[PDB]
């Protein structure tokens, strides 16, 4: 029940065989270097490639187009040493829902815009800033509303999924464009 | 049998409710006149399908998991023929994207594919089944259509409410597809 923080996100996962859903913390600094790379804690090294080169995509087009502010640092991501985290791992199969939130951590660091911490969010995205479906959208809606979130963020390809339930506020989106006014704090 | 070029996808519409089995064909012809034709297809989906699987194709064949193809195997110098029995909403057409570039690769390669299945799932480049949405209401469709097997992406296993009467096969990669859809024999 905190303020917004940059490069600070929740996301949700659904762990072991039994696909128990819980929420996982992930955070994302990123710092100038003559070694850029990727320091990676609890993230494959596929994610993360993966979220890297969406975000790298999707910031510049955010920013061009207007919808996210000039970041005061150099946007360049091939220039740094990324560092990304994982309060613990997403299982292989359900790895990829997490690129959405690792994107938005990364966008958060890249252009120093904190990021609220009143929701978690599930989700992969494509370069186009579609955002695309993933797997387990009830067990992890669950997991938000048991760590008292009051908003939940799902791709709108999943609302069909969704089981009616309340104590949380659903929200879908199909793009990348309609979860920045969600999730970032432009004041 | 088996037919080139067609294959069964599941669309979703409305808020909710079983979905529709989505009759997919495809047709190449080598032209010097290259270009797509679209029926039902989006321009988007249509663009990306087409994309993965001129990637894709190549791919298999260079690792052995289909056959070297006799003909010519270059999209860009042809005319691509694409229609569904219906078009897919905007949310869920994505998830129409594995059948579609199994169609292409089927006709580009001239490789029947079998015809007792039904699938949904979106893929990457590197072959990687993607999750979709509403999973339960496709495999709905898929046995009442009558399909013996559905095709899903592991991903949405978890997702499955427990059904009977149709075989429910999950996977993570296009090379796992392969041989269950396409009669190399």
């Amino acid at each position: 029940h905190m303020e917004p923080k940059v490069g600070v996100i929740y996301g949700l996962a659904v762990l072991g065989a039994g696909g128990i859903g819980d929420v996982t913390k992930i955070i994302v600094q990123i710092l100038e270097s003559k070694n850029p790379g990727t320091h990676l804690l609890n993230i494959s090294g596929d994610i993360a490639k993966h979220s890297i080169t969406l975000a790298s995509a999707l910031s510049k087009k955010l920013v061009a187009e207007k919808k996210l502010p000039l970041p005061k640092k150099d946007i360049d991501l091939n220039n740094k040493e990324i560092y990304i985290q994982f309060s613990q791992s997403y299982s292989k199969i359900d790895g990829d829902s997490a690129t959405a939130a690792v994107c938005l951590a990364i966008i958060s660091a890249l252009l120093d815009i904190p990021l609220k911490q009143d929701f978690a969010i599930t989700g992969s995205l494509d370069l186009s800033g579609n955002v695309l479906a993933i797997g387990g959208v009830n067990e992890k809606i669950e997991a938000a509303k048991r760590y008292g979130f009051k908003r939940v963020i799902i791709p709108e390809a999943n609302m069909i999924d969704v089981i009616e339930t309340e104590g949380i506020e659903i929200i879908p989106v199909k793009t990348l464009d309609e979860i920045v006014p969600l999730v970032f704090d432009l004041d």
